[PDB]
């Protein structure tokens, strides 16, 4: 890939959400440049690389149970960058919960997340 | 205002949508700071200012039926931001289309908007 177009941003980012709903790891690591920062919430400190970026989907996706689904379509641009609307599904101590996310991402000049973005705060989780 | 919190940025970016769906160009317009920036689509160059501001939004808002919804909710961050999916609706040569977008906006230690950008492109509408 070179500079994903604006439907090659829907085609990944939908993809990036399948990844986080089956819960495959190094196939999500992978959609990311090696060199890659992810800010989640937005408003912490990026983490920087595809090692610490695979122990926060391990952190996130290891043990139990999680799905994912687009809410709503991708939002993408002409310069590598979409934003899309999620819903997370976790268990969190015995308790279903859900996460309501907004991803902001980047794309390198061949098709890999240069930098994502996860809006979201304590206000978009429920029991 | 101070910087928005949480609870607050999902209080003015929820007021921002009722006031494109109500047509109000000065009250949207004061929402912003008076040197903003919108990028629109995010992509372009950013118009800068409340005068330029005040265009953009006349253009599209002075005499159309015009329509806009929250289509999830707003994430918000502990830095003053957000992120927000919606829907505009609105009427082209006779036609009636809808437009699915997202902000990211940033507000300013006075709770004004410092920073809007919307993310779409040609894909997000429908005729
Ligand atoms: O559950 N999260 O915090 C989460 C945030 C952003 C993502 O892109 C995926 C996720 F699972
Ligand atoms: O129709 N638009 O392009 C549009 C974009 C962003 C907005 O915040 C409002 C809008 F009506």
């Amino acid at each position: 890939m070179n500079l994903p177009t604006a439907q090659e941003v829907q085609g990944l980012m939908a993809r990036y959400i399948e990844l986080v709903d089956v819960g495959d790891i190094e196939a999500i690591v992978q959609m990311y440049a090696d060199d890659a920062t992810v800010e989640n919430p937005f408003g912490q400190p990026p983490i920087h690389g595809r090692e610490q970026i695979a122990a926060f989907y391990r952190q996130g996706l290891g043990g139990g149970k999680v799905r994912a689904c687009l809410t709503g379509p991708v939002r993408a641009s002409h310069n590598g960058c979409g934003a899309m609307p999620f819903r997370v599904e976790m268990v969190w101590n015995g308790q279903p919960c859900a996460l309501d996310v907004i991803d902001v991402m980047r794309f390198d000049e061949h098709g890999r997340i240069q930098t994502m973005q996860a809006y979201w705060s304590e206000v978009n989780l429920s029991v």
